[PDB]
């Protein structure tokens, strides 16, 4: 059973802007996703300070970057707190309506797309490079779910029957045909070094 939902209008508008605006500095998507993973990792770590059993679903806190040139996907995996079904539906655990409004207002005033993270909606920068994004997630005591959208105003949510994750979130970027540079080891390394040097969890770049 797959449920299909409409994005709030403001979010659909932001996604369209991201997809259709000319902007060459697309590499910022990766910093935003790694930042999100870091925040989710902070949260499970904090909760584990008073309830160690929350780590029964996995003690290692890290981020993996997995390029697949055959499938044309870049996958970012973390072992953070994970999202519930409600989190996914409610704009991936974010106050995206108010964030997206302010961001589009700032862009009107002369801000640039790279500042998206300041408005709490950095996730949507994924659409700079991806034609479709799948988010697979698992929170303690809830089921594993898959969220997916190719923009166009809607997203789906379903119970995921793929490889079980202990706990955390996997973001699978199905890259646009002209954005395969983000599957190359040296390019990814460059971006991580430039934008994510002070992330406090191990980031492992898989090779093929
Ligand atoms: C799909 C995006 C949004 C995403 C979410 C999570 C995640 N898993 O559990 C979570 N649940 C959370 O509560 C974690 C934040 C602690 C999150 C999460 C949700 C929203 C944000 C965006 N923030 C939200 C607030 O404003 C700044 C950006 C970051 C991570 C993640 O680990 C990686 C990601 O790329």
């Amino acid at each position: 059973e797959v449920e299909t939902f409409a994005f709030q209008a403001e979010i659909a508008q932001l996604m369209s802007l991201i997809i259709n605006t000319f902007y060459s500095n697309k590499e910022i998507f990766l910093r935003e996703l790694i930042s999100n993973s870091s925040d989710a990792l902070d949260k499970i770590r904090y909760e584990s300070l008073t309830d160690p059993s929350k780590l029964d679903s996995g003690k290692e806190l890290h981020i993996n970057l997995i390029p697949n040139k055959q499938d044309r996907t870049l996958t970012i995996v973390d072992t953070g707190i994970g999202m519930t079904k409600a989190d996914l539906i409610n704009n991936l655990g974010t106050i995206a309506k108010s964030g997206t409004k302010a961001f589009m207002e700032a862009l009107q005033a002369g801000a640039d797309i790279s500042m998206i993270g300041q408005f709490g909606v950095g996730f949507y920068s994924a659409y700079l490079v991806a034609e479709k994004v799948t988010v697979i997630t698992k929170h303690n005591d809830d089921e594993q779910y898959a969220w997916e959208s190719s923009a166009g105003g809607s997203f789906t949510v379903r119970t995921d029957t793929g490889e079980p994750m202990g706990r955390g979130t996997k973001v699978i970027l199905h890259l646009k045909e002209d954005q395969t540079e983000y599957l190359e080891e040296r390019r990814i390394k460059e971006i991580v070094k430039k934008h994510s040097q002070f992330i406090g969890y191990p980031i492992t770049l898989f090779v093929e």
